[PDB]
């Protein structure tokens, strides 16, 4: 997250670290949201390479013991049928991961709340992006969970010529674009948490930033809009 503050150890308990095995080590690649005791939601592009993946829950500092972490293997990946690797701009950037164990829920490990289907956030709705991703463009991953305040930019404005124009679809949410604060490389698959009726719900899955840089004036971070995919998520969980 560029222009972020460090998150409190227990403020975002559905945030997971998606990691893959590199050599003998494991390495963070993406975020995700625990949505069931045995199911994670992440971006489809995060599971495009055929790697061994694990999900870590109760995670705060990647490279120090925290006393909270449960480490569970991935048993099944269900990416969206319509996802296409060569066209992130088409949308559909969402995947569900079935875990090989239900995890123990506790104050560090909780299920993320999903919105209703059809829900559109109004322009400038308050939302937080969370993750361990890069802190500068071409920078370095954060050791500790970071968060940034990222108000929504509605469709009309985000699909306007000077912002993203045609790249953003109605199945996406745009947030940020002030030139200072953004998602960045590493944060993908993770949540955008927005306040609705006094409750935080995960409204976005981090999909992309600009190739010019993570924090660009007039180019907001773009997220898969979870509300468009509610039936799909439930249909997958009822059959796997
Ligand atoms: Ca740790």
């Amino acid at each position: 997250v560029v222009g972020g503050t460090e998150a409190q150890r227990n403020s975002w308990p559905s945030q997971i670290s998606l990691q893959y095995r590199s050599g003998s080590s494991w390495a963070h690649t993406c975020g995700g949201t625990l949505i069931r005791q045995n199911w994670v939601m992440t971006a489809a592009h995060c599971v495009d390479r055929e790697l061994t993946f694990r999900v870590v829950v109760g995670e705060h500092n990647l490279n120090q013991n925290n006393g909270t972490e449960q480490y569970v293997g991935v048993q099944k990946i269900v990416v969206h049928p319509y996802w296409n690797t060569d066209d992130v701009a088409a949308g559909y950037d969402i995947a569900l991961l079935r875990l090989a164990q239900s995890v123990t829920l506790n104050s560090y490990v909780q299920l993320g709340v999903l919105p209703r289907a059809g829900t559109i956030l109004a322009n400038n709705s308050p939302c937080y992006i969370t993750g361990w991703g890069l802190t500068r463009t071409n920078g370095q991953l954060a050791q500790t969970l970071q968060q940034a305040y990222l108000p929504t930019v509605d469709y009309a404005i985000c699909s306007s010529s000077s912002y993203w124009g045609s790249t953003v679809k109605n199945s996406m949410v745009c947030a940020g674009g002030d030139g200072v604060r953004s998602g960045c490389q590493g944060d993908s698959g993770g949540p955008l948490h927005c306040l609705v009726n006094g409750q935080y719900a995960v409204h976005g899955v981090t999909s992309f930033v600009s190739r010019l840089g993570c924090n660009v004036t007039r180019k907001p971070t773009v997220f898969t809009r979870v509300s468009a995919y509610i039936s799909w998520i439930n249909n997958v969980i009822a059959s796997n």
